């Protein structure tokens, strides 16, 4: 159809954090499909208010 857009693409970018394992369909269907779409950096993403919340033992 058509790629997404800067609006809800831009959240996803530092919802990898939050999501892991869901945000790589779009991080791989944005950075390498077209990321044009925002103007953000992927590193950016390197740090989140929601933890991993996996290791939590």
């Amino acid at each position: 159809g058509s790629n997404p857009d800067p609006q809800e693409v831009q959240r996803a970018l530092a919802r990898i954090l939050c999501a892991l394992g869901e945000l790589d369909k779009l991080v791989k269907d944005q950075a390498n499909a077209g990321q044009q779409e925002f103007k953000l950096p992927k590193d950016f993403t390197g740090r989140s208010k929601c933890r991993s919340l996996g290791r939590i033992k």
